[PDB]
DNA sequence: TAGTACTCTGCCATCAGAGCAAGCACTACGGCCGATTG
DNA sequence: GATGGCAGAGTACTA
RNA sequence: GGCCGUAGUGCUUGCUCUGAGUUUUAGAGCUAGAAAUAGCAAGUUAAAAUAAGGCUAGUCCGUUAUCAACUUGAAAAAGUGGCACCGAGUCGGUGCAGCGUGCUCAGUCUG
DNA sequence: CAATCAGACTGAGCACG
């Protein structure tokens, strides 16, 4: 028995972990070793780490399932059409649907014919023919009146169906309106026939090339007002343009209707608020808003149609038909151009499917951006070709029908041309006739998102409930499907639980108990002051109602002199139901607040004015249907923390009074909640406190899952929790006495571009234009702050010149002293750091006044955030105050983070578990959380400098040192466990400055005493003789036990690109009958877990059975296959009579020990990683630390001179760092071609300073690391990896199996077997 | 000599968007919210 | 972003 | 520490959808050529699959989390490894074990 | 409103296995 301590610093890929005794001393013991070897003990250190791979959210598996779901819903729907035209496809082709299903199929495979369509060569080239493209058969299908043949209807109704387009705007849209300005005439033709006494023009105005500007939607709003007289922005004509365009106007002010009103154009709500609208002013405004629509409809279509509409029902289908012309002439004109000036380029661009060009935009995968980058120079080096480059300059030349950018169709231009199919086709077709409801009932239909999947109780996702059993099909979903409870039980599944009582579910935000809540909370805590009052009184039960009834049930704000002129001085959500029922005896009466409790559950839980008056319906009888209608519009939106349970069921065992009733009859007293639920007499902590103990708490693995945070430091948190268990059992099952853990704090480019896309559109600026930047451009950081400031400085007004960057200064608004944030949102990018002023506080006074209207129209551009802003305008509101600079030094040292809370919690739960007689937990391990802060000063104070590039022994070494750091803090200072054990401005201020100098001799000059004590008490906590010595010696030990954690691979099965076909046995089947040699297939398998089989093969003709031993790569599409019968499974691969017990299940990371203690670890069944850590000797690590500068200087100048000489007199340890590598190399790594080259590169730039040969040594660590074989660089010269592709050799080594630790160890020599 | 059989080296990895709902964590302020004895 | 898979060129040993 | 009021940022989980992309097949290539080969013509589209697949047969499920070895259990889970000292190139060596009960004394804590 | 002699453990000596 021996008092220890555990010091623990958790990553989110390592666990470093040490155990320490009463002198920071770590302890050695002796480990059995269990297994067939000789070696039976070992020695071992309590100290080291345990590494693993970072944890990954489930974004990506959501994603792939959304996918799949889609797949399967879009081949349901295939499925539908066919099986409505399956009598009458029989009837004319009856092989047709199943020619269709097996196209994929080489001619051996299909048992029909293979031209899909007609069946016979000569029809399918003259269809082929008559139609080139599907658009064109669209086309004709709809203009033309004759009878068409059924296949061709099939096929274009499928092509639609199929391909439907996107949902985003709902409502109906007419194709007609194309032309813009047309509409806007006519617009304003009616708002001057309306509004005749004040008539706008808008002659000599391009409307149309305001409205379709590629601006911001905002922006071009502006432009027009700004270009249009009469009126401005928030008017009448200014709110009918913003509605037409897009934009959310509040036409309140046009009318004095003294409510909101707002009309969204591409909403479905859209019909009932613009009814509500009218009703409310009138019905001369309907012609107005009529044309508003129309010119909302053309404004989003000539975007896209690009075509005239007024000759054919098909605009898209058009469209589509005049991109396939033109990119047939200037294919044309192309060639001949070619032809006749550059004839020898002619093959490379139109035969070459490896290069850009032609051949690689139509036979290879080039896009089009990289067709138009390599056809750019041809035609400019060129004559006759300025239309061409013109094309290619709007990106309009040699398009494709199918492109990326076809993603802007709504899906109803394809209803619109699936209903003329239909209409032009049903005279012929009474089938066609019949179903044409639910062919276009097909195409328009999708699930609600809030319905989930259609499960029948097999499924985790999903939720919803059916009130008939049978199939659901698109044409009974509502029939079927109960919507109103799927709806409610989407919105409860997520919604929380109240913390004081886990059993019961929260009320909604403006839940009328809720609102009496918190107004009865607000009111008891202000006290009235008046003339006669001898002491400041509080308010009685009765004077509290009365107040309530007479102002916050009358009006909607209740001020102070509200409160003493309405009450004091005449006297001494419920609003908006009052003005919507229009009822006050009902309101305030008692018996129906369930009613109310039910209206606004039931106006939160749904958001569709369908499902809200379905759901209203009960109480239909009560209101009138103005009133109905009137509930249906208004809607809430937000959920409370609190129970109506808790708030109003519970009542006291003493009084049978409800937290409410309390609260009503507060009188003299005024206890408010907190007050009521902490008292000691009271009843109500009792009962909060047995509800708590109702379901106690999960499992470790199920509340760590539960915790909020990411997945990475979910995995750190629970291997923490395991090797602290561990040791515990190692050490005795003796507790220790203390636990110091800390915590580390922690695509990017298209995020990057696409916000300062956004914000330079909002602020109409073309800096971007000015000179393109790209996102790997954009990643630097310079870069992006230059780009974010709009090319201008910020602390002065001038311009900064992007040629002229890697010269100015970037600075940060607050001081990088109070607060180490260095994310973009504190820095920022100016010409001279002087100009912020002091340098010691918020930027000064006069530069907030000059760039105050700058940084306003960066934040209203999006390219600054309200917290950025509100740091720069810090000095208007005061500046960095004391106390403030005070909190921010104390900040710094201080773990606030709740995850560390919550680690805390969990391991003091773990460890402390008895209880006194009075029910109070003994403190036996108390948890200390310190910052990283402590122990970096630490390391840079007393030279004990940490470099990550040398191995990770460094876990290991944080975990010591927080450890030591923690216990001497906490002895030596009993008052500051408050702050840190788990369980005045200038004061703090220097208090905060000097924690931590009592590990230090000398102070700024103060003479510190050797031996420092802890006072009041006879406790030594430090003693600088020989605890540094102590440290040092244990940070120089070479054995320290770093574990790497064994995985099975779980995920994708191999790689998702579908590769060509080719005689190779590597390439996978997407299906079961898809040979991959005429087919294709995937490749690259992902090797679930290797497993060693002692078996025979035949070799040879004569198939001779050969004793092998081998490893078997058990990928993850056949580890279910193997797992269900090894034997067979390994049998099929050609190997017999194998063993079931030699069998051995080798996942990754495996270890392995072959010779002079060089270790293997198993990267996959055909590769291993390296296993051995370099113990370089802690002179080396700090003499490369001094010389390489990491982190630039950052100390005197008196001690920055020094340490320049020491560096300069210890020159040599670079040629032993290099000599110990190489041995090292040799004995362990042995990749000879790469020792040589290092070896060659580092003799040929041994001239160089020593600075930069050190700063390149720190590279040199990369050959002898643990894990995967990367490549570096020393100097110019590059060395790439050496990976060991041979698994052969360990198969006679010692595979060992370790602990969470590695202090328990099952060493198996497989050499025997 | 032909045929396996193992080794070294360079290339290569599905990608973009649209809503909706719930929650937490942090920042920035701006107010209320620790017990015992006479 | 990297680290394992894979094709291809290359060299070596045995029937 | 929580609960209100406002504002903002980021992240997580779940659902309904969109556009592409790859793979095979269909879209008759021609002429001079014994053959390679040469010269022309053409190119834009569609079908099907989009993790193999599973049984629970649903317009459902299939890439998250969890996982040293051994023993006992169907499983969930529970068990398995002596100590001190001197040292340090991935841990080595040395030494001990493999004391219990009654009486007096003296020091510390509680009634 | 104002104050914040009995039981257990360790070491020392003697007796028995």
């Amino acid at each position: 028995d021996k008092k220890y301590s555990i010091g623990l610093a958790i990553g989110t890929n390592s666990v470093g972990w040490a155990v320490i005794t009463d002198e920071y001393k770590v302890p050695s013991k002796k480990f059995k070793v269990l297994g067939n070897t000789d070696r039976h003990s070992i020695k071992k250190n309590l100290i080291g780490a345990l590494l693993f791979d970072s944890g990954e959210t489930a974004e990506a598996t959501r994603l792939k399932r959304t996918a799949r779901r889609r797949y399967t819903r879009r081949k349901n729907r295939i499925c539908y059409l066919q099986e409505i035209f399956s009598n009458e496809m029989a009837k004319v082709d009856d092989s047709f649907f199943h020619r269709l299903e097996e196209s994929f199929l080489v001619e051996e495979d299909k048992k029909h014919e293979r031209h899909p369509i007609f069946g016979n060569i000569v029809d399918e080239v003259a269809y082929h023919e008559k139609y080139p493209t599907i658009y064109h058969l669209r086309k004709k299908l709809v203009d033309s009146t004759d009878k068409a043949d059924l296949r061709l209807i099939y096929l274009a109704l499928a092509h639609m169906i199929k391909f439907r387009g996107h949902f985003l705007i709902e409502g109906d849209l007419n194709p007609d309106n194309s032309d813009v300005d047309k509409l806007f005439i006519q617009l304003v033709q009616t708002y001057n026939q309306l509004f005749e006494e004040n008539p706008i023009n808008a002659s000599g105005v391009d409307a149309k090339a305001i409205l379709s500007a590629r601006l911001s939607k905002s922006r071009r709003l502006e432009n027009l007002i700004a270009q249009l007289p009469g009126e401005k922005k928030n008017g009448l004509f200014g709110n009918l343009i913003a509605l037409s365009l897009g934009l959310t106007p509040n036409f309140k002010s046009n009318f004095d209707l003294a409510e909101d009103a707002k009309l969204q154009l591409s909403k479905d709500t859209y019909d009932d608020d613009l009814d509500n609208l009218l009703a409310q002013i009138g019905d001369q405004y309907a012609d107005l808003f009529l044309a508003a629509k129309n010119l909302s409809d053309a404004i989003l279509l000539s975007d896209i149609l690009r075509v005239n509409t007024e000759i054919t029902k098909a605009p898209l289908s058009a469209s589509m038909i005049k991109r396939y012309d033109e990119h047939h002439q200037d294919l044309t004109l192309l060639k001949a151009l070619v032809r006749q000036q550059l004839p020898e380029k002619y093959k490379e661009i139109f035969f070459d499917q490896s290069k850009n060009g032609y051949a690689g935009y139509i036979d290879g995968g080039a896009s089009q951006e990289e067709f138009y980058k390599f056809i750019k120079p041809i035609l400019e080096k060129m004559d006759g070709t300025e239309e061409l480059l013109v094309k290619l300059n709007r990106e309009d030349l040699l398009r494709k029908q199918r492109t990326f950018d076809n993603g802007s169709i709504p899906h109803q231009i394809h209803l619109g041309e699936l209903h003329a199919i239909l209409r032009r086709q049903e005279d012929f077709y009474p089938f066609l006739k019949d179903n044409r409801e639910k062919i276009e009932k097909i195409l328009t239909f999708r699930i609600p998102y809030y319905v989930g999947p259609l499960a029948r109780g097999n499924s985790r996702f999903a939720w919803m409930t059916r009130k008939s059993e049978e199939t659901i099909t698109p044409w009974n979903f509502e029939e079927v499907v109960d919507k109103g409870a799927s709806a409610q039980s989407f919105i409860e599944r997520m919604t929380n639980f109240d913390k004081n009582l886990p059993n019961e579910k929260v009320l909604p935000k403006h839940s009328l108990l809720y609102e009496y809540f918190t107004v009865y909370n607000e009111l008891t805590k202000v006290k009235y002051v008046t003339e006669g009052m001898r002491k400041p009184a509080f308010l009685s039960g009765e004077q509290k109602k009365a107040i309530v009834d007479l102002l916050f049930k009358t009006n909607r704000k209740v001020t102070v002199k509200q409160l003493k002129e309405d009450y004091f001085k005449k006297i001494e959500t419920y609003h908006d139901l009052l003005k919507i029922i229009k009822d006050k005896d009902f309101l305030d009466n008692e018996e129906n607040e369930d009613i109310l409790e039910d209206i606004v559950l039931t106006l939160t839980l749904f958001e569709d004015r369908e499902m809200i008056e379905e759901r209203l319906k009960t109480y239909a009888h009560l209101f009138d249907d103005k009133v109905m209608k009137q509930l249906k519009r208004r809607r809430y939106t937000g959920w409370g923390r609190l129970s109506r349970k808790l708030i109003n069921g519970i009542r006291d065992k003493q009084s049978g009074k409800t937290i409410l009733d309390f609260l009503k009859s507060d009188g003299f007293a005024n206890r408010n909640f907190m007050q009521l639920i902490h008292d000691d007499s009271l009843t109500f902590k009792e009962d909060i406190q047995k509800a708590q103990v109702s379901g106690q708490g999960d499992s470790l693995h199920e509340h760590i899952a539960n915790l909020a945070g990411s997945p990475a430091i979910k995995k750190g948190i629970l291997q923490t929790v395991k090797v602290v268990d561990e040791l515990v059992k190692v050490m005795g099952r003796h507790k220790p006495e203390n636990i110091v853990i800390e915590m580390a704090r922690e695509k990017n480019s298209r995020e990057r571009m696409k916000r300062i896309e956004e914000g330079i559109k909002e602020l109409g600026s073309q800096i971007l234009k000015e000179h393109p930047v790209e996102n790997t451009q954009l990643q630097n950081e310079k870069l992006y702050l230059y780009y974010l400031q709009n090319g201008r400085d910020m602390y002065v007004d001038q311009e900064l010149d992007i040629n002229r960057l890697s010269d100015y200064d970037v600075d940060a608004i607050v001081p990088q002293s109070f607060l180490k944030d260095d994310s973009i949102d504190n820095k920022v990018l100016t010409r001279s750091d002087k100009n912020r002023g002091k340098s010691d506080n918020v930027p000064s006074e006069e530069v907030v006044k000059k760039m105050k209207n700058y940084w306003r129209q960066l934040l209203n551009a999006k390219l600054i955030t309200q917290r950025k802003f509100d740091n720069l305008t810090k000095a208007e509101r005061g500046g960095l105050s004391e106390l403030d600079k005070a909190g921010f030094i104390k900040r710094q040292l201080v773990e606030t983070r709740q995850i560390t809370k919550h680690v805390a919690q969990i391991l003091d739960s773990r460890m402390n578990t008895k209880y006194d007689e009075n029910d109070k937990l003994i403190r036996e391990v108390k948890v200390i959380t310190l910052k990283s802060k402590l122990v970096s000063d630490f390391r840079k104070d007393f030279q004990f400098y940490k470099v990550r590039e040398i191995n990770n022994y460094h876990h290991a070494h944080d975990a010591y040192l927080n450890a030591v750091v923690g216990t001497a803090l906490i002895k030596k200072y009993p008052k500051l466990e408050s702050e840190f054990v788990y369980g005045k401005a200038t004061a703090k201020y220097f208090f905060y400055s000097n924690i931590m100098n009592f590990f230090k001799t000398e102070i700024t000059i103060r003479k510190r005493p050797l031996i420092e004590t802890n006072g009041e008490t006879g406790e030594i906590v430090w003693d600088k003789g020989r605890d540094f010595a102590t440290v040092r010696k244990v940070l120089s030990m070479p054995q320290v036990n770093i574990v790497k954690k064994t995985e099975v691979q779980t995920g994708g099965f191999s790689k998702e690109s579908i590769l060509p076909k080719r005689n190779s046995d590597k390439l996978i089947a997407r299906k079961k009958d898809w040979d991959p040699k005429k087919y294709g297939g995937f490749d690259s398998p992902t090797v679930a877990y290797s497993v060693l089989v002692v078996a025979k093969v035949e070799k040879g003709k004569s198939k001779k059975l050969k004793s092998v031993k081998e490893l078997l790569g058990i990928t993850i599409m056949e580890r279910s296959s193997f797992e269900k019968n090894p034997i067979d499974f390994l049998e099929a691969k050609g190997y017999k009579e194998v063993k079931k017990d030699l069998i051995i299940k080798l996942p990754k990371y495996s270890l392995f020990e072959l010779e002079n203690g060089r270790k293997r670890m198993l990267a996959s069944a055909g590769e291993l990683q390296k296993g051995n850590e370099l113990a370089l000797p802690s002179k080396y690590v700090n003499f490369l630390y001094l010389a390489s500068h990491y982190e630039k200087l950052k100390g005197s100048p008196e001690d920055n001179e020094q340490k320049q000489l020491f560096v300069e007199q210890h020159k040599h340890y670079l040629d032993e760092i290099i000599e110990q590598i190489s041995e090292f190399s040799k004995r362990v790594i042995l990749a000879d071609a790469n020792l040589d080259k290092v070896l060659s590169a580092y003799n040929k730039h041994r001239d160089k300073p020593i600075r930069e040969q050190a700063e390149n040594i720190i590279h040199l660590f990369t050959l002898t690391n643990l894990g995967a074989p990367a490549a570096f660089k020393y100097f110019d010269t590059t060395i790439d990896r050496k990976r060991y592709t041979s698994t052969k050799e360990v198969l006679d080594a010692t595979l060992i199996h370790q602990s969470i630790t590695g202090l328990y160890e099952t060493r198996i020599d497989l050499s025997q077997l």
